[PDB]
């Protein structure tokens, strides 16, 4: 009695500090016995709801773990209040890290708070988020946390990762620049010859072979788009060929290019017969590409200079210009794959020297303002 | 005699202490009760004065972050379902109730493999758990929606498997970029490489021991005009290719574009007539920041359009005149038309009512003009006849 409530004085000292206890044992039918019991039974009752509670608390929280996509929220300023594990993840950080931190201190991209909530944006980041050079692009959406009232809680931004998406599109986008870009020559060859060729038919001295060099051109633009496509979707092929007889057709090309009729000199400085196994076709584009910024880059008529000599370490063929062709800014990227479409504006020859290092060569360059640019190609 | 009193006073703070816990086994909270300074009833009564405080701390704690929680996960903008063992629907936020047109109610009702018998069982859909697309009504009007549903292993606090997570996500705008994208390239390929099995195949004709004898000159002609058409499609393809890239950015000068419009056509008189009726009517300065050079492959196009839509009566009307926000430049022709299906498809890439020869043209011209921050869009009868019309901002 004066000892029953000691006892059941602990048990609700134990209940405060949050540590449950069985119930204690109703004794006589006693007017706190009613007490006893009404704690017994309040302990259990709250102890359902509580174990309740958590119950879906933890639910909720266990949904947004597992998820699959990533998802973020804020307060109505908008530092992170809530980041779950796969937006750590796609976005390279700990709840730690994240919960100091702001929206828009995502890439700094320049995009307000108010903006943002005004326009419930559907926008994407890029980032290298991902240790090495490997990135990831994100597409992000928002929503309001609007209360009944109108109050807007914060924000709650949802994080796909569309990094591949990103990719197939570059791919397709590069192989329209690319067949635009590499069909240029040699549809400006068949055209010299058909053109000239449109007066000029009969003389038999000329025509058999005209016609033949073109149609050989348009059979080489045709296996040329296949290769351009599959590249994004390459396949090399070699013969023995008269390397000097090689240079003299492909440049052949260019000079007939040049009589018609616009407004550049070109002096084959190798000698005679040259015979080296290769890809025909691949060379052609290599030496075609080359020779394009060749004579871009010239300034006033034309100083490019085809000079190709032999040793033991085989063919080195070279291509001189005018112009300019530093800083060495410009100079290391020119040869890599995605140039040609992410640029901010050099010219290509990355399938150039791909072409090149196919066939176990090398090929560089040295340049300097006022001075011109040398390519050199290195055949074994 | 006071000792009675003692004895009511107690027994009364038990009662009212009953009072309290009943209340609270409710789920109902009560004033704090008044301390017998100091009887030992008065620790009790104060240590259930306390609980109470207690209980409804955490509690309010708790439901506040439940409720964090809950409200994330419905406001959030993509579908969220999750189910149990069974692949019955427990959960589902707004997003999804709006994607699959239901109800948490009729939805609860629901489990997950009720969808176009899509053909796949829980017990195989948790081990790949390999998302894939839908493409469902599921919305109102002239719509239909494309959800891409990514599925995700549920779990409990212990290691055991609650269920399933899916995420819907609602992506019909970019799937349809993708698809016309994918449309493009496929273009690019067909509509180069059919001119040149086609000038292949002439050149083919003109050695494989029929040169330069009977039809030659026009088998030179064929070839030469068809090669020509590649040039100009790869010139157009590469500006496309710019725009694309967001490379092709414009350059703007505040020009009178009454002048400008009499110097482009005059040149286009020009570079026309040598083997069409040209009216213009503005004459008055309309100051307007555009850039000239893309402005003129608009224009140009579009007239070349006119030209190859009329028989010879060509009667190609430039009429440009301005309200206090906007230039309309409208150019006109009393052609051939366009079907009212073809209508909103002709700026297209590689769209063509019949050629019959471009082949993009008008995509460039569409895509300078949204380059200048204003609009483009045909109309046609069938008869009279077609007639383009551009929207640019002021002057």
């Amino acid at each position: 009695n004066n000892n029953q409530v000691k006892q059941l004085n602990a048990k609700v000292r134990s209940l405060i500090t949050g540590h449950y206890t069985d119930k204690l044992k109703v004794e006589d039918n006693s007017d706190l016995s009613e007490l006893v019991n009404n704690v017994n039974d309040l302990s259990e009752v709250f102890r359902l709801t509580h174990e309740n509670l958590a119950q879906e608390k933890n639910r909720l929280t266990s949904i947004l773990s597992y998820m699959t996509d990533g998802v973020l929220a804020t307060d109505r300023s908008g530092k992170i209040t809530v980041i779950n594990d796969m937006a750590q993840k796609q976005l390279n950080v700990t709840r730690e890290q994240a919960l100091e931190c702001n929206i828009l201190d995502i890439l700094d991209d320049d995009s307000y708070t108010y903006n943002d909530l005004i326009t419930k944006t559907p926008e994407i980041v890029l980032t290298r988020r991902d240790e090495y050079d490997e990135f990831i692009t994100l597409r992000i959406r928002f929503a309001l946390n609007r209360r009944e009232s109108g109050f807007i809680s914060g924000l709650i931004a949802v994080l796909h990762d569309a990094t591949e998406q990103e990719k197939e599109e570059r791919e397709r986008r590069l192989f329209v620049s690319n067949v635009s870009h590499e069909l240029r020559t040699p549809l400006t060859s068949v055209k010299s010859y058909l053109e000239a060729l449109d007066d000029g038919a009969l003389t038999e001295s000329v025509a058999p072979s005209f016609i033949k060099v073109s149609l050989d051109e348009t059979n080489r633009m045709m296996r040329m788009i296949t290769d351009l496509l599959s590249l994004s979707r390459s396949h090399l092929d070699v013969e023995l060929t008269n390397f000097t007889a090689f240079m003299n057709y492909i440049l052949d090309r260019f000079d007939q290019i040049q009589s018609q009729q616009s407004t550049e000199i070109i002096r084959d400085y190798p000698d005679k017969s040259v015979w080296i196994e290769i890809d025909t076709d691949k060379m052609t584009q290599v030496i075609d590409n080359i020779l394009n910024n060749a004579i871009k880059y010239s300034p006033d008529g034309g100083k490019v200079t085809i000079t190709m000599q032999t040793t033991d370490t085989q063919l080195i063929l070279s291509i001189s210009d005018q112009g300019l062709g530093i800083p060495k800014k410009d100079l290391p990227l020119i040869f890599d794959r995605f140039y040609r479409v992410d640029k901010a504006r050099g010219l290509g020859l990355a399938i150039a020297k791909e072409i090149v290092k196919q066939h176990k060569g090398f090929i560089w360059a040295n340049s300097e303002e006022g001075e011109g640019s040398t390519f050199t190609i290195v055949l074994p």
